[PDB]
């Protein structure tokens, strides 16, 4: 009974960990070990934001953090000058049982024609998080913007650059070169918006949700630490949706408890067979070899 299986390179035979620790990097192996321990055991913390370029890892903002970022609004009132362009028709909200500077909403055109409420992109100006949450509940896509000087500009990259219902898309604060909002006119399709096109139209390098864990693997032959950076292949659970779904995180809780069950000794632990790759690092004056799991998924059990 193996807990994980290989999704590729199955022709490979198993290599014991004693051999791997003695060898060079980079190389790839097939192993079969037991999960002695894992970090972080707080699985709410294992979900991070990853940039495919700078390779940074940052935490996912809590609703409290997102509250403070949005509550500030910006440095000025929404410039009435920047309304009803050749890109969006605008409606200004009030402070009338509503809060903020002045909540302005800009419905980007479907190239001349306004959309309905079912497939429309919204630019909201100086809105609190609660106002953004209600509007993202009614419309498909929402972007937090702010009045700059010559054009609307994104609020801040610490806030999501695109909100589609309950999914929050973030960008890299160091690899991105923010373009002003008018560049959204270069979008081909103006009825459906995916984050890749929106981010590039705005010069944003989109972050990716990832599980980040360090498995301590032991086959009795030796002990090895393997990194897991995964979207949705390993656990077969989307990391972009696990942080907000009580069942998703529970079934991930249950997979870790299956690999490394508390109160149980290592004999009853199930075998994890994985495909790992080694790579070099200049860890101090010496030389470390780190290991990462690839092409490995959990076996058939929910
Ligand atoms: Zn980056």
């Amino acid at each position: 009974l193996s807990a994980t299986i290989l999704t590729d390179h199955q022709y490979l035979e198993r290599t014991p960990l004693c051999a791997i620790l003695k060898q060079k990097a980079p190389q790839q192996y097939r192993i079969r070990a037991k999960l002695r321990s894992y970090k972080p055991r707080r699985l709410f913390q294992s979900v991070k934001l990853h940039c495919p370029k700078c390779h940074l890892l940052q935490e996912v903002p809590h609703e409290g953090d997102l509250d403070i970022i949005f509550q500030d609004g910006a440095t000025k009132t929404p410039d009435v000058k920047l309304q009803n362009t050749s890109l969006y028709d605008s409606k200004i909200w009030t402070t009338k049982n509503q809060k903020g500077r002045k909540v302005a909403v800009h419905f980007v055109k479907n190239n001349g024609i306004l959309p309905l409420s079912n497939e429309c992109l919204l630019l909201i100006e100086g809105g609190t998080l609660s106002e953004i949450c209600k509007l993202s509940n009614k419309f498909n896509s929402v972007i937090p913007v702010r009045s700059g000087h010559e054009d609307l500009e994104l609020l801040d990259l610490s806030a999501p650059f695109l909100i589609q219902g309950t999914i929050h898309h973030y960008g890299c604060k160091q690899c991105s070169s923010l373009r002003s909002i008018q560049n959204l006119n270069s979008l081909v399709d103006k009825t459906s918006w995916i984050p890749s096109s929106v981010a590039e139209a705005l010069g944003i390098v989109p972050l990716q949700y990832v599980f980040v864990m360090t498995f301590t693997l032991d086959d009795g032959t030796g002990v090895l630490e393997a990194y897991l950076m995964d979207s949705d292949k390993f656990f077969q659970i989307p990391a972009s949706e696990v942080l907000m779904d009580d069942d998703l995180q529970k079934s991930v809780d249950m997979i870790m408890d299956m690999f490394c069950p508390p109160g149980i000794k290592i004999d009853a632990y199930p075998w994890l067979e994985c495909f790992i790759k080694s790579y070099n690092v200049t860890n101090g004056t010496d030389n470390q070899i780190c290991y990462q799991i690839f092409d490995t998924t959990v076996a058939e059990d929910v």
